[PDB]
């Protein structure tokens, strides 16, 4: 019913909305990748194919969007998703634990903007020139620029901060960072200057200990920097333990386990019910629903899949995929060691 559904999966391609105060509002092309930290949005990924269209819906949570505003976003997916007639995967992505797929969408990588609808922020694109901010970048393998408050206590000696002046973008290295930190940290810069200034701006990398008038203006005298965090997120352990479960869903919600241990089989997965995938351990849980299983069972896959990582102990930004019988993905497949097309 919402006038976007109209517009939703009609082409091959990636469309982004924003939940705005209960409303799809498209973000155009050239601010993909943006996200505001207070905001929930709904990424539709189509995918052309001899005859069919594949679809990739994702609904991605801010940290600082409410309880209420991170609903409206599920009931959305529901919404776009019988919509697409169940056709569609859904993911549950989660700010700074979103999963590869939606991840490999964005190539600039992840830009989390500080406020959202409540500080009256848009995704419309403007030549702009009297921005103020600070970026901090992060990671090697996904490129995460997060917006930082604009002063020397978000500093750190090992990582790559962007202060954007607007006519003016400045790329502060830290004094114990590394060559891959400072291009990837640069890739994000001469990405603001191209895609928000159209290349009017100027890009100046700085140093720590020689940093210009202009920043120890704004900034303030440069204190003494804390030892930049080792993140160090965790990284999949490669071993020949087979740690996936299979679980029967009977609805609140009933598990029982079909598999104690993968390789699967796929007479597991049966028409008439609803499955959970059980890889945790791995960050990822699998939510696959039977064509004849229970319209209402159906639905209620993400909230099933919430309630699993409350009962099993696992992290609660363990990442969900919710799959149709037909519309499984090339990582729940790979479970089976019997699996038919």
């Amino acid at each position: 019913y919402h006038e976007e559904f109209a517009r939703a999966g009609k082409q091959a391609g990636l469309q982004v909305w924003r939940i705005e105060k209960l409303e799809l509002v498209p973000v155009p092309q050239s601010a993909h990748g943006d996200f505001y930290v207070g905001d929930a949005y709904l990424v539709l990924h189509t995918a052309k194919t001899s005859r069919g269209f594949t679809y990739r819906l994702h609904f991605w949570l801010g940290k600082e969007c409410s309880q209420d505003e991170s609903t409206a976003a599920a009931i959305f997916t529901v919404q776009m998703d019988d919509y697409l007639g169940g056709k569609p995967v859904q993911n549950r992505e989660l700010q700074g634990y979103e999963s590869n797929d939606f991840v490999s969408y964005f190539k600039g990588g992840l830009k989390y903007k500080a406020g959202g609808v409540a500080s009256g922020l848009n995704h419309v694109l403007t030549n702009d020139l009297t921005a103020k901010r600070l970026l901090h970048v992060k990671g090697r393998r996904v490129v995460r620029a997060t917006e930082v408050p604009l002063s020397w206590d978000s500093f750190n000696k090992g990582d790559c901060f962007i202060i954007d002046l607007g006519t003016e973008i400045y790329q502060w290295c830290g004094s114990s960072c590394n060559k891959y930190e400072r291009l990837k940290a640069n890739q994000v810069a001469t990405g603001i200057r191209y895609n928000e200034r159209k290349g009017r701006s100027e890009l100046i990398v700085v140093e720590e200990g020689s940093e210009p008038s202009e920043l120890i203006k704004v900034l303030g005298e440069k204190p003494e920097l804390p030892d930049g965090g080792d993140d160090d997120d965790i990284i999949a352990d490669i071993s020949n333990r087979k740690m996936a479960k299979l679980y029967m869903v009977s609805d609140s919600m009933r598990v029982t386990v079909v598999a104690e241990e993968n390789p699967f089989s796929m007479a597991m997965l049966l028409s008439e019910e609803c499955f959970i995938l059980d890889h945790g351990a791995a960050k990822q849980i699998f939510v696959w629903k039977g064509k004849d299983a229970n319209p209402q069972e159906r639905k209620a896959a993400m909230k099933t899949a919430e309630e699993f990582l409350q009962q099993m102990n696992y992290s609660k930004n363990t990442q969900i995929q919710v799959l149709p019988e037909g519309g499984e993905t090339p990582i729940f497949k790979q479970f089976f060691k019997d699996w038919r097309d």
